[PDB]
């Protein structure tokens, strides 16, 4: 399983802001966002182009767009919600899908056999929940779906490379473990509660 | 010189509707600043960092912050001001300069600033080089200048003018036409920003 | 039961977009964000305020802030979420909720799947935030789960209202204040607003 | 003249933090931009619209939408520019001018180094923007410039107001109309706005 940690400056500081407890909820929201924009430069590195002409207005020009049909974002309600709102901002031309656990609620957009995809977990922890996610996924004719995480536990990562390997998670950082009560260590707390003050 | 090219699918693809004529104001605009953030992304790849720790909910954790002071977006106006806008969705707290090509005004100690020179079209390199020395006079060092398309004359303009400053561009263009346009290019970068002409 | 028809021409400009079949996701959602934005206008013209002073870098100041905690923004998903993220632009600092709920096919009823409010609800203005109100049982359900936490005075802002839902809602929570941009003429054999714009959700987020 | 004061709880909120001399360069942007937006909605109430129908997914819609050419935003550099983008959010198509002023820090009279207007002027609803309206020798040259280009019914919309700058528009364009979020006391010997807050183009970018 491929696990591509994204190591930008600008990464790395906003996710110490987004650790500091003492970062309110706006903050918090906007800085998720940007770390998801950030991190989705390098998760889409690898998006598909084929050649085209187009003519500007000085003349004509060869150029490159991208093939297929668009991209997929995928949010685990509730915190992933953020990470496709910065997501968009970078690619609004891009189908939504929702994914929440419990019985689940799904939504997926058509054709997402044909659709790169991503699926936007903030806190990979136990990594339950993104396991889970994955199967709905892959029964629905879902391949080669990259997870994007901002922390991920080491104890989550195994969870995905033992239920779904060929699967490839993009993460900010990687901490410790997970505490008494299943969060992040050091992490950052509740994340979907930072982010829409609900604490 | 120095010279970074932005190799990303999602550039060439933007870029390619920038320069289709048939894009729209709103569009155009949209995809300039959205080409201009995810350039910013290369450009900024060495920004300074110093360690540090902080308390998390959960517990204390080591961290890596920007250091130094703020760093400055100077925009060369007009057109530079798109890129000014959607490179500040990534740093919002980044101070902004504007030089009128005439009229200039800049953060202060720009000289202790990461500083980063906003202009969409590198031409004939005319503006930007004498932008870069009127940063210069002011203390500005270091400084990178950011263009969605160059030609190789102002590129030239800037190697020979500027040596020191670092150049990061979408894509390299064939030459300039009889009218200073870029070509191919994508014509009058202003006015398909704004719907001017 | 209070209704404010909410009329300015860039509201019914983008609800002439909005309707339109042709237009696509990204147009839609960004229709949908701007129209929410504008409607906010009206819906948060009796938001209380309180005199204080500040300094000002030329001299001192008597100015008025906002009184009391934040005001709560509250989606039912999926379609709510893109007017709290259209209102969030005017007011930032809002708390957010997100209510859970999907309308069975057949039934027509409201299935819940997850609810979040912010704290002190009782304490914060509220907004109640679903794109269209059709029969109004989804809206009705949403209502009640915020009622027995302790909200009061909630403000439930669609952008399409059918009688019927309007009649619902008056029926069930009559001290609810509903804002809409328009009221359309009914409801269909599967329970859309006619002429409406279709799904809300699939538009929105280029689903099915 | 007629003059419009935009009076909304969000507005006088924001604009005390706008005030309050603590306020930096990244919310004070965001600031101005919101209030911008709120400002926007009052002052074009005024669009005129026009009858037509589209298709929706359900059923043919009569709708209504906007008549004529796209709007136009002229700013007044640097200040304005962050109304335009705050007002962009709102009304994405509309066409961009710029009009580059500075005020000689002596004469307090304006310096012209740029001029940027959209096509046909004269047949765009048109709104000039400039946070502060001080001595109005800025807002009065840019709606000089505006005028011999065509352009009418123009609605200069400012954050602040000074009473000397409010007569001097009324002096040298008495048909204009004026949008503000309030109305100060008076100008300093800076030419400052009092109590106003301080210089805008300074606070929104970090300069100085």
């Amino acid at each position: 399983m491929r696990i591509t940690l994204v190591d930008h400056p600008l990464v790395q500081h906003k996710l110490a802001h987004l650790r500091d407890k003492r970062t309110g909820p706006k903050d918090f929201r906007e800085l998720a966002e940007e770390v998801a924009m950030l991190m989705a430069y390098e998760a889409m590195r690898d998006l598909e182009l084929e050649e085209t002409t187009v003519e500007t207005p000085i003349a004509p020009a060869r150029v490159k767009v991208l093939s297929g049909k668009k991209l997929a974002l995928v949010a685990i309600l509730r915190a992933g919600l953020v990470m496709v709102e910065g997501i968009l901002k970078l690619v609004p031309h891009a189908r939504v899908g929702h994914i929440g656990l419990y019985q689940y609620y799904i939504k997926l957009p058509p054709d997402i056999a044909e659709r790169r995809a991503f699926l936007l977990d903030p806190m990979l922890a136990t990594g339950g929940s993104a396991s889970l996610a994955l199967s709905l996924l892959k029964e629905r004719g879902a391949t080669g779906v990259k997870l994007m995480a901002i922390l991920a536990a080491p104890e989550g990562l195994e969870r995905i490379a033992k239920d779904h390997p060929d699967t490839e998670v993009v993460v900010a950082a990687i901490d410790e473990r997970l505490n008494d009560h299943g969060y992040i260590v050091p992490g950052l707390g509740d994340a979907g509660d930072r982010i829409y003050g609900t604490k």
